[PDB]
């Protein structure tokens, strides 16, 4: 599924990720436009081997499982396949542990290097939330 700006938003808000650790809405509407493009089938094989997956791009060296990441945890619990769903409940969930980590939204390279730091809330503009 390829989302809307702001079905994304409403659909990240009734999951509960709106100012999750302090990190507003607009911060996870512009991580997912860098990461996936708002498109929940989104997968990109990282240079160790490992894959990203979803509307979040996340990694399966560490969080979840598919079966081809040698030495790789599961932190999730999940088939990293769950994170390319229609429904974001798996990828939201995930992403409540990884920004939980330690590094806050750093652990997204694209967010660091182009949503940190910029007028985040431009992402949620117009939207009725
Ligand atoms: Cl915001
Ligand atoms: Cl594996
Ligand atoms: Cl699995
Ligand atoms: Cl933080
Ligand atoms: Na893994
Ligand atoms: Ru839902
Ligand atoms: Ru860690």
């Amino acid at each position: 599924k390829v989302f809307g700006r702001c079905e994304l938003a409403a659909a990240m808000k009734r999951h509960g990720l709106d100012n999750y650790r302090g990190y507003s809405l607009g911060n996870w509407v512009c991580a997912a436009k860098f990461e996936s493009n708002f498109n929940t089938q989104a997968t990109n094989r990282n240079t160790d081997g490992s894959t990203d997956y979803g509307i979040l791009q996340i990694n399966s060296r560490w969080w979840c499982n598919d079966g081809r990441t040698p030495g790789s945890r599961n932190l999730c619990n999940i088939p990293c396949s769950a994170l390319l769903s229609s429904d974001i409940t798996a990828s939201v969930n995930c992403a409540k542990k990884i920004v939980s980590d330690g590094n806050g939204m750093n652990a997204w390279v694209a967010w660091r290097n182009r949503c940190k730091g910029t007028d985040v809330q431009a992402w949620i503009r117009g939207c009725r939330l």
